[PDB]
């Protein structure tokens, strides 16, 4: 499998205008009937070679001649001696049943629906499978009426009919032209939640949510998040809806989060259905976020699309950022801020410095499934960030402008929407550009010096780049850095140089530069890096006093977590080394004092208290280490819970009474108070046990609401506390016919501290709630094992590392891009100990071997092997 390169994108030799498709619906046996206008834009003697995977060609003509002048090879279709324009008909034969992968046309329970995103409707029929390539759909559904009553495709209805046998038909055309990455198809029988949205000049919008027959229930929600969507969308960026039905399909087999295609999304039902009893706060907020992202693509993505899989953070990163701001504007900004920043910072960071690492507008790919990654996606969006950092709400809007104004109706570049922005705004962002070309994480290293005879503040800035193993050549980036100088009191100091106010938001364009402040009338303490303003690490040698500072007196909620965790961190590092050495934790009386003071503290808002409160992930701490040791991670987490609930045990419970709330709501303050109430509940369940025991079950019990329960009952798992079995087993007796709750349950045990934690695992592979055949159950159990329980996975005997290796030998072949996520922990061997390395290699290795090995995990292994 060969890898393909940005810098080798041509114009395509020829365009399709108009495709007429047939599906003959059957789960054994489709027939797919393609009628495409084509145009050659190309040399008079090039062929057209169309994209194929797993097709049974039944037939080829050419403006009805059947054609003579053609060949099959590898993956593709290739017709010689063709006119100019012509009408290209093909028929063939695809096998939804026999579609384990889920990319083109599957089965999803009794339904039939597709994946087509980046490269999957080429297993649906011979075509232009490229995104450049832009057509007109009309799509005809012929199927059985008792099985499938509901034929779904893109657009609008416009032909319907009945046939013998007890078969039926609908046609759909969507006037857009589209790329054919946001086609889609459903057929099946589903319970529809219906509902209208106007917007802001008067369309009437249909709003129809399918799922399946008994779970209308759970539907509401999903229904006015995407109402949400839609004002918020016209509120912010003045953007509308631009068809009359808005179709989203809640599928339970689905590899990723959810689909854009266009007025018919398709989502992983993860991301649709709840009710409170099954659905916790954070699964609500996910869920409006996915309903948001999908929505706000259908102009990030949709009417403006990407010209080739190189340039997919023009829409990703573009449209995680409008989710953010979604979540953020309607949310707690604050919070949304927080819980981006501890992604970047745990997990991006890590796939920047791992084999795995790519800038986020790629340069060489294998299988661009494997491309849709937290690089892309998240750091995508802080590159987004960044350019409305630098240039202000008001350009940033016009710059989003500009670019549908220039793009709309076409296939786009990443450099396209950096040049709008630039020339909307007038701001140059030609160094910036760097963002997209250069991998790996920027290291910002800021020394002070404060000048008490001319009461300037000097901040000497230097910045770099390591090389990754993509690139061995790093520039300097264009860093917006933007700072706040306290005084003594906790006020703001002004910015100035002589005499002029300065901007905030610094420059830093160069490996080094000195920013000499005036007027600076007391020594500073220093917010930098205010809300995360560059994806960047930052080396400054903060004292514990200047961050329980920050904590206190920081103007923005982000800086007072942040200072908490730059707090936190010394200590994390420090008790890592103890914990090999086999020494107790260390912590000294003033850094509990500043978590105490916070607990106490009654003019903070309780969602910026819980976040506080909420230590870093094992993901997070490994982050502040060269070489990770997991083990040492997981048990210094588990001590620094253990000893703040010991030294903070009375603050703990009478913040946790205080915030009880006898109605559940899902409204932004009631679910700071219940973040915060859990949070103290955490603490408390490694307390002193009898009161750890009371509380825990007793919360699980009477809770009226997943979130309480669920709070409870991971807490009692994380414990090890004496009600944990009884509780989980009750968890099971009620729920096991609910995949999705169950899934809860499933990351509980794969994350499970306890000494057997892998033996129970291996044992729930015949759990009746667990199959090998749904991808949320595969992740759910196996990937929150190897992915979120390191200690584990990583355990010195290597038994991690082979049952991994064992789930992948069969995904490899099941579903490939489920095997590729579940591989990432492995191929980060470099992160760890000459022996856990040279056992991760091992199984690397025997991956490597595999008979029919996917491209998805040769693209991994081989980069890992390096
Ligand atoms: C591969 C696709 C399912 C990903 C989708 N375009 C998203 O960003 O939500
Ligand atoms: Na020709
Ligand atoms: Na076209
Ligand atoms: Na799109
Ligand atoms: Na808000
Ligand atoms: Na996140
Ligand atoms: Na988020
Ligand atoms: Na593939
Ligand atoms: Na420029
Ligand atoms: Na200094
Ligand atoms: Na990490
Ligand atoms: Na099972
Ligand atoms: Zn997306």
């Amino acid at each position: 499998p060969q890898a393909k390169y940005r810098h080798d994108y041509r114009a395509p030799d020829y365009q399709i205008t108009d495709i007429d498709l047939t599906f003959d619906l059957d789960a054994q046996k489709t027939v797919v009937t393609a009628v495409s206008q084509a145009v050659r834009h190309g040399a008079s003697d090039a062929p057209l070679r169309l994209n194929g995977e797993d097709l049974k060609l039944v037939s080829v003509h050419i403006n009805d001649e059947p054609w003579t002048a053609w060949k099959e090879e590898e993956g593709a279709l290739v017709i010689s001696n063709l006119p100019e324009r012509f009408t290209l008909k093909i028929i063939n034969e695809i096998s939804p049943a026999a579609n384990t992968a889920l990319e083109g046309l599957y089965q999803s329970g009794d339904a039939l629906c597709t994946q087509c995103e980046a490269e999957g409707f080429r297993h649906i029929t011979y075509y232009l499978d490229r995104p450049d390539v832009l057509a007109r759909f009309t799509t005809k559904i012929i199927a059985d009426k008792i099985k499938y009553p509901f034929l779904l495709s893109n657009g609008n209805r416009v032909a319907q009919g009945e046939l013998e046998n007890g078969r039926h038909w609908v046609q759909w055309q969507d006037p857009f032209p589209k790329p054919c990455y946001l086609f889609a198809l459903v057929a099946g029988d589903f319970d529809v939640l219906r509902d209208t949205f106007t917007t802001r000049s008067g369309r009437e919008v249909a709003l129809e949510l399918y799922v399946d027959r008994g779970n209308l229930d759970r539907a509401p929600w999903a229904m006015t998040s995407l109402k949400n969507s839609m004002k918020w969308d016209e509120e912010r960026f003045g953007l509308e809806y631009d068809l009359d039905i808005y179709m989203i399909v809640a599928v339970d087999f689905f590899n990723a989060g959810a689909m854009e295609n266009k007025g018919l999304n398709i989502f992983n039902s993860k991301y649709v259905l709840a009710r409170t009893d099954t659905a916790t706060d954070k699964d609500y907020l996910d869920i409006e976020r996915v309903i948001g992202h999908e929505y706000f693509h259908n102009w990030t993505g949709n009417r403006v699309t990407c010209r080739d899989w190189f340039q997919l953070s023009l829409k990703e990163g573009l449209t995680v950022f409008r989710d953010q701001e979604f979540s953020s504007d309607l949310g707690s900004r604050a919070v949304n801020r927080i819980n981006n920043v501890r992604t970047m910072r745990g997990l991006q960071f890590a796939e920047d410095a791992s084999p795995m690492a790519h800038p986020i507008r790629p340069d060489m790919v294998i299988e661009m499934n494997n491309f849709y990654t937290l690089t892309v996606y998240e750091k995508g969006a802080e590159v987004i960030r960044m350019i409305h950092t630098l240039l202000g709400e008001e350009n940033f809007q016009k710059g989003m402008q500009l670019y549908f104004e220039r793009h709309d109706g076409s296939a786009a570049t990443c450099d396209d929407f950096v040049q709008a922005m630039e020339d909307a705004s007038n701001v140059d962002l030609s160094h910036f550009r760097r963002w997209y070309s250069q991998s790996g994480t920027p290291i910002v290293t800021v020394k002070d010096d404060y000048n008490p005879e001319t009461e300037q503040y000097t901040l000497t800035i230097s910045q770099r780049t390591p090389a990754t193993p993509d690139q061995a050549e790093k520039q300097p980036l264009h860093i917006p850095f933007a700072i706040e100088l306290y005084d003594n009191e906790g006020k703001v100091i002004p910015l100035q140089k002589g005499g002029h106010p300065v901007n905030s938001v610094l420059n830093v364009t160069q490996a080094e530069q000195t920013f000499v402040f005036d007027n600076v009338y007391f020594q500073p303490v220093p917010a930098l890096l205010c809300e995360f303003s560059a994806p960047v690490k930052l080396e400054y040698k903060w004292s514990d006093q200047q961050l329980t500072f920050l904590m206190r007196h920081a103007r923005n909620d982000f800086s007072r977590w942040d200072a908490a965790q730059s707090l936190l961190a010394t200590y994390i590092k420090l008790n890592v080394a103890r914990h090999q050495q086999g020494q107790p934790l260390s912590l000294p009386v003033h850094v509990a004092d500043a978590f105490r003071a916070v607990l106490l503290d009654e003019k903070i808002d309780p969602a910026l208290a819980a976040e506080i409160l909420t230590l870093p992930s094992v993901n997070e701490m490994a982050e502040l280490f060269d070489i990770i040791d997991p083990i040492a991670i997981a048990e210094v987490r588990e001590a620094l819970t253990r000893t703040l609930a010991t030294e903070l045990a009375d603050e703990l419970l009478a913040i946790y009474n205080a915030n009880y709330q006898s109605e559940y709501r899902v409204e932004h303050e009631d679910i700071a108070k219940r973040t915060l109430r859990n949070a103290c509940l955490r603490f408390l369940a490694f307390g002193e046990t009898h009161l750890a025991d009371v509380l825990v079950s007793k919360q699980f019990h009477e809770a009226n609401n997943m979130t309480d329960a669920l709070a409870a009952l991971s807490a009692a798992v994380a414990a090890q506390l004496p009600c944990r079995d009884a509780l989980m087993q009750e968890y099971d007796d009620k729920w096991h016919q609910n995949g999705l709750v169950m899934d809860k349950w499933f990351i509980l045990q794969a994350t499970s501290p306890a000494a057997n934690v892998l033996e129970t695992v291996r044992g729930l592979l015949q759990h009746r709630s667990f199959t090998m055949s749904n991808p949320n159950r595969i992740r759910s159990l196996i990937g929150a094992f190897a992915g979120s329980n390191p200690a584990a996975f990583h355990a010195e005997d290597g038994s991690g590392y082979l049952f991994l290796v064992e789930m992948l030998t069969d995904l490899n072949s099941r579903n490939p891009q489920v095997a590729s996520r579940l591989i990432e922990p492995l191929i980060r061997l470099k992160r760890y100990d000459a022996k856990r390395q040279e056992k991760m290699r091992a199984a690397l290795e025997q991956l490597k071997g595999l008979e029919n090995l996917s491209g998805d995990l040769y693209e991994k292994i081989t980069k890992a092997l390096a």
